[PDB]
């Protein structure tokens, strides 16, 4: 995705901060490679923001507004017919959904911020941007080093120490090996640090003798043999990667884009999007308005923006009456100490962000406690007016709400918002039981005409039995279960649950005892064909690590087509009891964890954990490498046998977790990858954060092999 020329040429803005009240003129740019959004002050200083760190961009009325009187005067915000809203730009960045930074800009020229917002987000959100080769992430480092210059236009040696902080002596030695100065207060001409010199620097700092071991120099014939035998035109690869094929040439080849750990086409939108809505796994958030714990902490409408921007397609609104003297509907976790937001604010947030990154339909799960015709009427009017044409207010002509009629497809409902709401306890012991399980979901109130009229394809009803649901044969009825109730059902009525999910929707949500907003592991519910397995997006624990990872695929649309046997009515499937037909494309996966590079910002021992998520009958062994030989985190090499996952039964449903840890089990980076997206051979596995964001420094070198 090429960086448009105007972005690299730059535009004039005033950058402002509310906490400091400082407003400074800047030129804003994206570098030609699209690694950094950066701004340059009049005094020549620069600040950089990784493109991969950007979560959203906002223009006009959606941008952040200056709150201090000092800044309001500067921007003439107390004036009739001012052009301030034609000048505002906000860039939102952060390592997860909650820890957000707002970078705020006001353009000198009118209207330019719209293009900046749209084009920058397009670069950030392209499924391939985060999935570049190891070489690209290494290049990102080089570009930073060469752009962050001192007063004399030179690279301070201290910037090398900051970039590679684990071992100063080794950095000094690598600079010296390149005939560059290594003095603490020395500086380097950027002209003396082109790509080949950078490569030499890396080879000195981070030697790769484990790659030299594959040479058992290469010619055309020998390298062709390697590519055809191990990795599952050759002279052109030598010309591209050989510095003078040498060991170093092989290093760069193996770090290059010709070698991809993923079948990258699978990151793009590519699933059949024309099947009934309930034939997909749907990315789903629980108690979306909460930023932290379930019992206390801030509620924020910003959570709706954040989850929707990551392709979440099902969110939750817990609606309550205003607290007298207030008479305006609010969103909060009832009977707790969580803060309140206005219902209106949530609708405004959803309307803004709903289709920015995915065009496919969203479902709003209302948990309604507003036992007021007036306040329900306000709720319904907010939805109708703010969502406008986005709101699905009536069923589609092709899909009437009658027995035997399937749900419409994601494609049939492109750009539509669907409302899930009802459509037309007392003592200490009972309270405790409810709090431990369904929580406030056990306390919903009757819907009146205004709210009822908005409900069509997602009608919640009390579950009776799978037999009863099958008899009634209504695809437009949804059943919701706590993790506890659904576990009881999937354990005791597995086949019936899968069959239910071929016709109707189920939504799963965390039990009430999880007051710290911990998550349950989603796999067992996906295994039963459950579509909306709702998790707390503010908690990037293992469940969310998996959720973010698997939903990155299919364009981060928030929809993944379920396995054929979870869809077609003529093949009964039981995830606990596979048959001959189920296992037709079973595979055995071997992964060898060979070595790691720049794994930590400090010298500490490290190890790698590997496991598989999948069916009950899938291989359950969890592997760990030994600790690294020493506290060397620059280039540890392990001496491990392949980790074998024998008979992955239905690879489409399985994912491989590879997680890198410091001694003590402190997270450094990970990947969770659907089995069918993996390429075989020697690869440099670039590591992601808990929230699946690409990390620049750390990588693993691995060998993958798959057999029938
Ligand atoms: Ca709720």
């Amino acid at each position: 995705p090429k960086v448009k020329a105007y972005l690299s040429q730059g535009e004039r803005f005033i950058k402002w901060d509310d906490e400091t009240t400082v407003a400074s003129p800047v030129i804003l740019r994206v570098d030609p490679k699209g690694y950094y959004l950066y701004w340059t002050y009049q005094s020549k200083e620069m600040e950089f923001l990784d493109i991969t760190s950007i979560r959203d961009t906002r223009f006009g009325k959606f941008a952040k507004m200056p709150k201090s009187q000092k800044l309001r005067d500067v921007f003439n915000m107390d004036f009739p017919d001012n052009s301030f809203l034609l000048k505002t730009l906000t860039v939102v960045s952060g390592p997860d959904m909650v820890d957000l930074t707002f970078h705020n800009f006001v353009s000198y020229k009118e209207n330019v911020g719209k293009a900046w917002a749209e084009d920058v987000l397009a670069l950030v959100k392209h499924p391939l941007t985060a999935n570049a080769s190891r070489s690209t992430f290494l290049d990102k480092i080089l570009v930073k080093l060469k752009m962050q210059l001192n007063s004399e236009g030179k690279i301070p040696v201290k910037n090398f120490f900051q970039m590679f902080p684990a071992d100063r002596k080794r950095v000094e030695a690598a600079l010296s090996a390149c005939h560059l100065p290594k003095g603490k207060n020395d500086a380097i001409n950027p002209e003396d640090f082109p790509e080949p010199v950078y490569k030499s620097f890396l080879m000195s700092l981070c030697p790769r003798p484990e790659i030299d071991e594959i040479f058992t120099y290469m010619t055309k014939e020998h390298l062709t043999k390697f590519i055809n035998q191990k990795q599952r035109q050759v002279q052109g690869l030598i010309d591209k990667y050989e510095p003078s094929l040498s060991p170093e040439g092989m290093v760069w080849f193996l770090c290059g884009p010709e070698n991809s750990v993923l079948a990258q086409d699978k990151l793009l939108l590519h699933h059949d999007m024309t099947q009934p809505l309930n034939h997909y796994f749907i990315n789903s958030s629980h108690n979306t308005y909460l930023t932290a714990g379930q019992f206390s902490g801030l509620s924020s409408a910003e959570m709706y923006r954040q989850v929707l921007l990551s392709g979440c397609r099902c969110v939750e609104l817990d609606c309550w009456k205003g607290k007298p003297p207030d008479e305006e509907p609010i969103i909060t976790h009832g009977f707790t100490m969580t803060t309140d937001i206005f219902f209106k604010e949530a609708i405004e947030a959803i309307a803004e962000s709903a289709f920015k990154t995915s065009p496919y339909p969203i479902i709003l799960s209302f948990e309604n406690h507003v036992d007021s015709p007036r306040q329900q009427a306000k709720m319904a009017e907010y939805c109708r007016t703010i969502f406008g044409d986005m709101l699905l207010t009536e069923p589609l002509e092709k899909f009437p709400l009658k027995p035997g009629v399937p749900l419409p497809s994601p494609e049939d409902l492109r750009g539509k918002i669907l409302i899930k709401n009802k459509k037309n306890n007392l003592d200490e012991e009972e309270i405790k039981k409810m709090q431990s399980d369904e929580g406030t979901a056990g306390l919903e109130v009757t819907a009146y005409e205004e709210m009822s009229s908005l409900v069509n394809y997602i009608q919640p009803t009390k579950f009776v039995s799978f037999e009863f649901s099958a008899q009634k044969n209504r695809s437009y009825v949804i059943s919701s279960f706590t993790e506890l109730k659904a576990y009881d059902l999937l354990s005791k009525a597995s086949v019936q649950f899968v069959d239910y999910n071929k016709r109707q929707m189920s939504r799963i949500y965390p039990k009430g005892t999880r007051m710290d907003s911990s998550n349950y592991m989603p796999q067992m519910f996906w295994n039963a064909g459950c579509q909306m397995v709702a998790l707390n997006f503010q908690t990037m624990d293992l469940p969310m690590q998996q959720n973010m990872a698997v939903f990155e695929f299919n364009g981060q649309s928030g929809y993944l087509l379920k396995h054929e046997f979870m869809r077609r009515p003529d093949k009964q499937f039981n995830p606990f009891s596979v048959d001959r037909i189920d296992v037709v494309v079973a595979t055995t996966l071997s992964i060898t964890v060979i070595s790691g590079q720049f794994l930590s910002e400090r010298s500490v021992r490290t190890y790698v954990e590997v496991e598989l998520f999948g069916l009950p009958g899938d291989p359950k062994r969890r592997y760990r490498t030994k600790l690294s030989p020493s506290t060397n985190s620059i280039n540890p090499v392990w001496k491990e046998e392949p980790f074998v996952f024998e008979k992955i039964l239905m690879p489409e449903l399985a994912s491989l977790r590879v997680a890198v840890m410091e001694e003590g089990n402190k997270f450094l980076g990970h990947r969770i990858i659907p089995i069918n997206a993996l390429n075989s051979g020697y690869h440099h596995l670039c590591l992601h954060s808990e929230s699946n964001m690409p990390l620049t420094m750390p990588a693993l070198f691995i060998f993958l092999e798959m057999k029938d």
